[PDB]
């Protein structure tokens, strides 16, 4: 049983030239990687090489127009870069942004391929910029291309089109891009837990509410678990996994699990405002490992306290490597959310009835 790991310092080149203290920092990935070295986890993993995604691979989820515009940013002068970034919701662009986004995607493709061919049992991808806010035709929320979504389609492209992929998004923000990309699809089950606040939390859309359950043949295959009015932490995420995530996932019976693993729900995060502990993330990881014969790929999304994300993601890797899970009342607000979701998805999943 081997765990893969992919990391490439080249992905640090993506930077904000107007605000060098923007929280989506280059050192996000180098700090996580360093903590793996310190904990002697890195030597326990198989190093999976990073690669660039091809434009053909990008087209699995994105428009030719969107790909061309971001591709052209590589040669833009600062004026062009500034103005272009500004056309999007919460995006900064440097001349290295395109290449880094390509590396993030290709890294996850290589990891998915290594899992599916059986070279490794599971894997972690320490990548940036993040992806789950990226839409078919636009960049958003620090994201250019939707790495997790592209990875699911890539997985299908090297196995069979109907390969059942589960995406669990525990980043504190709703993955609007991933929801929309798979909204009419029953081969990819999207489950997101996110701070919602009646739509007041980024990305500020009611698309993230629990009553959005998918469209057409994808009805039932989109599960939003929205948190309102409360500093959620380990008890809340454990309860959601017990009543919602794991029952639905077991009925779906995925053949591959992708985790959009942002760590901005972590205690100490400057943007999330939640308090999930590294032990919390470990227990979430360990539960997901009981799915898909252990075929789990953990993909870095957000997370902005450098110490918090380093500790949290390293803990996940420790779980994937087979280490024993560390040891850990429910906020009533969380119970209301979980009940709203159970009511919304009972029509589709018998395990919830
Ligand atoms: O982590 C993210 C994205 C975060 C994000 C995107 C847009 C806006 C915000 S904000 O409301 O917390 N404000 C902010 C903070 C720092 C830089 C830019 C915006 C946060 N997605 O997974
Ligand atoms: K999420
Ligand atoms: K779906
Ligand atoms: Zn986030």
């Amino acid at each position: 049983p081997i765990t893969g790991l992919v990391y490439d310092q080249r992905m640090m080149l993506h930077h904000n030239m107007w605000d060098s203290h923007h929280p989506e920092l280059p050192q996000r990935i180098s700090r996580i990687f360093s903590r793996h070295e310190e904990l002697r986890l890195l030597s326990r993993c198989h190093r999976i090489p990073a690669r660039l995604a091809t434009e053909e691979e990008l087209a699995l989820c994105h428009s030719s127009k969107h790909i061309s515009i971001i591709k052209s940013s590589e040669h833009m002068k600062p004026r062009d870069l500034n103005r272009l970034g500004d056309e999007y919701n919460s995006i900064f662009i440097s001349n290295e942004s395109y290449t880094c986004a390509l590396l993030a995607a290709g890294s996850c493709f290589n990891s998915a391929q290594a899992i599916l061919t059986g070279q490794v049992r599971n894997a972690v991808a320490i990548v940036r910029p993040p992806g789950h806010h990226a839409e078919k035709d636009t960049a958003c929320g620090f994201c250019f291309f939707n790495t997790a979504a592209l990875t699911a389609r890539y997985a299908q492209s090297i196995t069979r089109e109907s390969l059942r992929v589960l995406i669990v998004d525990w980043d504190v923000h709703h993955g609007n891009g991933t929801q929309h990309i798979f909204e009419e699809d029953d081969s990819v089950l999207y489950i997101s837990l996110h701070r919602y606040e009646d739509g007041a939390f980024f990305p500020n859309s009611e698309d993230a509410n629990y009553d959005k359950v998918g469209l057409g043949k994808g009805r039932g295959y989109n599960v939003n678990i929205p948190w309102n009015g409360g500093k959620m932490g380990d008890p809340e995420y454990m309860a959601a996994f017990h009543h919602l995530v794991m029952p639905i996932a077991r009925e779906f019976a995925p053949e591959l699990v992708l985790v959009s693993a942002g760590f901005d729900a972590a205690r100490g995060d400057p943007l999330g405002g939640f308090q999930v502990t590294p032990e919390g993330y470990a227990h979430l990881t360990h539960q997901l490992m009981s799915l898909a014969a252990g075929r789990v790929l953990i993909i870095l999304e957000g997370g902005y306290n450098l110490t918090s994300i380093s500790e949290s993601m390293s803990m996940c890797t420790s779980m994937l490597l087979g280490d024993s899970p560390p040891s850990l009342p429910l906020k009533t607000s969380a119970t209301v959310s979980i009940n709203n979701v159970l009511r919304a998805h009972a029509p589709f999943w018998s395990s919830l009835r």
